[PDB]
DNA sequence: CGTCCACGTCTAC
DNA sequence: TAGACCTGGACGG
């Protein structure tokens, strides 16, 4: 449920649904506090795109589909466990909170948003969350500008490790990517953000892009990968997050920051 | 049995 | 700046 996983999940929706046609209603599990998706069409296609830590699905009726229905966009945040699966209609995983059903010619499948802790959220309406900065994978240049044009923001008074989670400037970076980013440059996690950034080979804002981009290139499921294949690849990619020999500390919100060496000046 | 820990926001005091 | 929101795996007694 960081930027690489959101991005992988959107490619997964795009490839796995390339040749599917969905039909009928969009079904929500009983226990989910998210809104119902008012949307029905007898033949519709599903596509996605990611931005940062959000993913957007577009439901698009084929020509002639019934009820009349305009394209609908839904935006998902994954929380600590969100994911998508394509499964056989009658073999729904345990926590499938939102389900999309294929239509006949072929075997009956269900595309499901699966989310065990239910920190995930979706919204009707298709807009990115106001306030999230640009995507570090897909909008690098905008991402880099939005940080540099704004170093006066009180966000940058904080440790660089806490600033890297702030989605207003680092949309996409989560807890493993911060430790990996910081570790490639050996920046103490508790340096003040503004000092590391004012200054303006790869620097820290470049690593915010190419680091998550390396996870995307492993393919697979990234953090969400243990039967493995996917999983062994990811765990082999990590140099820092949770590794033996590393230090860790809690930041001011209780999140664990892995690192090596100097904790840096603002440490608890 | 029990405690801790996990890829993140949110709202409310 | 504390909590709340949740399930389940690892591991302890």
């Amino acid at each position: 449920p960081e930027g690489p996983e959101l991005h992988l999940a959107s490619q997964f929706v795009n490839e796995a649904c390339r040749a599917l046609v969905f039909g009928g209603c969009v079904e929500k599990s009983s226990v989910s506090r998210n809104p119902e998706v008012p949307f029905e069409s007898s033949a519709y296609r599903i596509s996605a795109s990611a931005r940062g830590k959000e993913l957007r699905l577009i439901l698009s009726p084929l020509p002639g589909a019934q009820p009349q229905q305009e394209p609908l966009a839904l935006v998902f945040r994954f929380g600590m466990s969100g994911s998508f699966q394509l499964v056989p209609r009658e073999e729904l995983p345990r926590h499938a909170h939102l389900r999309f059903y294929t239509a006949p010619p072929g075997p009956r499948l269900a595309l499901c948003f699966v989310d065990i802790r239910r920190f995930g959220r979706w919204d009707l309406g298709g807009k990115w969350q106001p306030g999230r900065g640009p995507c570090v994978l897909q909008e690098y240049q905008q991402f880099r500008e939005n940080v540099l044009r704004n170093l006066a923001d009180k966000a940058f008074d904080r440790p660089i490790c806490e600033a890297l989670l702030d989605q207003r400037f680092f949309n996409g970076i989560g807890n493993y990517l911060r430790a990996e980013i910081l570790y490639r440059l050996k920046i103490p996690p508790f340096e003040k953000a503004r000092s590391v950034l004012e200054a303006l080979n790869p620097d820290l804002l470049e690593l915010c892009h190419s680091v998550p981009k390396e996870v995307v290139q492993l393919g697979g499921k990234g953090y969400g990968s243990s039967g493995e294949e996917d999983f062994a690849a990811f765990r082999a990619w990590l140099r820092c997050y949770g590794m033996p020999g590393m230090s860790s500390l809690q930041d001011r919100h209780g999140r664990t920051i892995w690192f090596q060496g100097d904790p840096g000046p603002l440490a608890p």
